[PDB]
């Protein structure tokens, strides 16, 4: 009647607890399931602090941290020089060398075209300004000016010119199709061939391919329903709408053809959109769904219920990506006034996808792509996810409800594993001890201070056994067989595992001689 | 790097430059393509180039330098080490913070995610991985110092050919 727990797997809540796979389990909280054991997550470390309260989007450019009060999407520009275009803050605006400018370039400022049939034959004459072409920012804007003569519409008499600022007499095909970025454009993403994508309330706008500031009106594409956010897989865009999602396929802004997609699910949360790299996943009322090259699949329909997805709440899902896993932060109030806060990690890689839960609420997420590590804002500070050099966090793992064919009581527990022997965990523990001693010293000098002097941490194993919904024992002996209580007979058994260190496996038997058998 | 149809590919800090097809010294300005993020190294499988960037890797497919169309790839992993790039013949493998990942015609796959952990790859250190190829095997030389003054130096050979890939270690820095 042995039950052996080895090669642990994650949580699948779209399944009755007794009908879970043999190695799948409930409440996989603060656990990293990579090697096949209970490797604990590391504790977040406070890297930097944000300036303005109630930040909903956080970003890092160069060494500085940027945060804004609105849902702001920022992507690097195709231009050679390092540029940042973040447009969620109402008017489109641009950062150059740490200085913020406006993406829109005022008309009739950099470029003006004057043409006349009498020119090049009679001196003077002229009318100052005939037509005002669209301005070009290039590298320097509102500093230099360009003038062209569109006679009969290159080299000739320069003639008089405006003296408002520095001007250049260049005669090339005027790029009058440039347009100032209209107000209300919200979501900006990068594209393969080199261009920017932004959407108005209902219309999407396409920029000049290699000129970010230009947003021509003829490039715009109009879709049904409102537009929530934008994601790109391959050359094709995913136009995520309040109605039917649309896939825009195109090699160039002119050659754009939107296409219906194989699923009809609205996008509820704009922030829930995360470019996971292999797909773009947006929370929906039915469930989380990603758009990929292979197709459209709703992952939660496999592993989560409609009821649980409603109870989690797709409206305010904070999304993030770490190691190709969708980090969803949920904070919802169940009826009668209880608050559930946590992080739901979705990993589809593996034999079967599962949910790995965590209990760190995140106001906003940021995945620094250059050095892969999630930065999440909680309590007005920036914390990384399981950053190196921190003590392991307590792990929660509650086993599948084991419905034994016959009611039995168990008389053996073998908690295998090893203590801290990597010496990186030991170094992190030593650093934590140094911090504890420093805080002890600083609180010990208070003019005095009651209580304080917090106890240092420790490495422990704590396996709790639930008889039939009741905790009978908590065992801490490791690598040596332990004994249960007696006098209780139950048939629906389940195991909860708590430890700051990794554990290899758990095996139970009613007698040590049976533990010999397996 | 050299290319199939006959041309050379070069990158500035952020822009890639395409040379004249059969004239090496010429590097026309109209042939240049500008990519987001910095560019670390370049690799080619078939006709398409792998533009390996500090941000999203880009795939440039072209029959000619004028006919160039960069494309997003199925994985979003930065290229940490330029030297770790090796043209393994069947794929272009570049070390990344998540792990070593190979770019090939069939698809884009993180080989180490199958066979090694995120923690082990971080501890190995993708910043200074020396890369090499022998019999289609990626030779990775790692020299990193464990905390408290312990130094590990060795060579990690990655072979994907077979029923299941595995790591063959060596101790020749």
């Amino acid at each position: 009647t042995t039950l052996k727990l080895t090669a642990y797997s994650g949580e699948v809540p779209r399944t009755l607890p007794r009908l879970l796979p043999d190695t799948a389990s409930q409440r996989a909280l603060n656990v990293r399931l990579d090697n096949g054991g209970l490797t604990p997550t590391r504790q977040p470390r406070f890297e930097a602090n944000i300036s303005v309260d109630n930040a909903k989007t956080i970003y890092k450019h160069n060494g500085a941290w940027l945060a804004w009060q609105n849902v702001v999407h920022a992507a690097p520009g195709p231009v050679a020089q390092d540029r940042l275009y973040y447009m969620g803050d109402g008017k489109p605006k641009m950062i150059v060398d740490g200085t913020t400018y406006d993406l829109a370039v005022p008309m009739p400022t950099a470029a003006p075209a004057l043409t006349v049939t009498g020119t090049g034959t009679g001196n003077v004459t002229s009318i100052a300004y005939v037509y005002t072409f669209v301005t070009a920012f290039g590298e320097e804007s509102e500093p230099s000016a360009l003038s062209n003569v569109a006679g009969w519409q290159a080299a000739s008499a320069a003639n008089f010119v405006d003296t408002h600022a520095t001007n250049d007499f260049g005669e090339m095909l005027p790029s009058l199709e440039y347009n100032a970025p209209p107000d209300g454009l919200k979501g900006l993403i990068s594209l393969p061939n080199g261009m920017m994508a932004a959407f108005t309330g209902k219309d999407l706008y396409f920029c000049e391919p290699f000129i970010p500031h230009a947003w021509p009106e003829k490039y715009i594409l109009t879709m049904d329903y409102q537009i929530v956010a934008l994601g790109a897989y391959g050359t094709t865009i995913v136009v995520m709408t309040e109605g039917l999602p649309y896939i825009v396929s195109g090699t160039a802004p002119e050659n754009m053809q939107q296409q219906r997609v194989e699923l009809n699910l609205p996008c509820i949360n704009a922030r829930g959109v995360i470019d996971l790299g292999y797909s773009v996943a947006y929370p929906s009322h039915d469930g989380l769904v990603m758009a990929g090259s292979n197709g459209m699949q709703v992952i939660t329909e496999q592993l989560m219920t409609r009821n649980d997805w409603m109870k989690t709440g797709p409206g305010n899902i904070v999304g993030g990506q770490f190691n190709g896993r969708y980090f969803a932060s949920y904070e919802y109030i169940e009826p009668s006034g209880a608050a559930f806060s946590g992080t739901l990690i979705f990993d589809t890689t593996g034999a079967a996808p599962f949910i790995i839960r965590s209990n760190h609420k995140a106001d906003a997420f940021f995945h620094e792509l250059q050095t892969g590590a999630l930065y999440f804002l909680v309590g007005k500070e920036i914390f990384e996810w399981d950053a190196l050099g921190q003590v392991n966090e307590t792990l929660s793992w509650r086993s599948k409800q084991f419905v034994l064919p016959m009611p039995t009581n168990f008389g053996a527990i073998l908690i295998e594993g090893s203590t801290a022997a990597s010496e990186e965990e030991q170094a992190a523990y030593d650093a934590e001890r140094q911090r504890i001693e420093v805080e002890n010293a600083t609180n010990f000098a208070l003019p005095n201070g009651d209580m304080m002097q917090r106890l240092p941490a420790e490495g422990f194993v704590s396996v709790s056994i639930y008889a039939d919904g009741k905790l009978v024992k908590t065992v801490s002996k490791m690598n040596r067989m332990a004994r249960l209580p007696s006098g209780f007979l139950a048939r629906i058994w389940e195991i909860e595992v708590n430890s700051n260190i990794n554990i290899s496996d758990i095996v139970l038997a009613t007698t040590g001689q049976e533990l010999r058998n397996v």
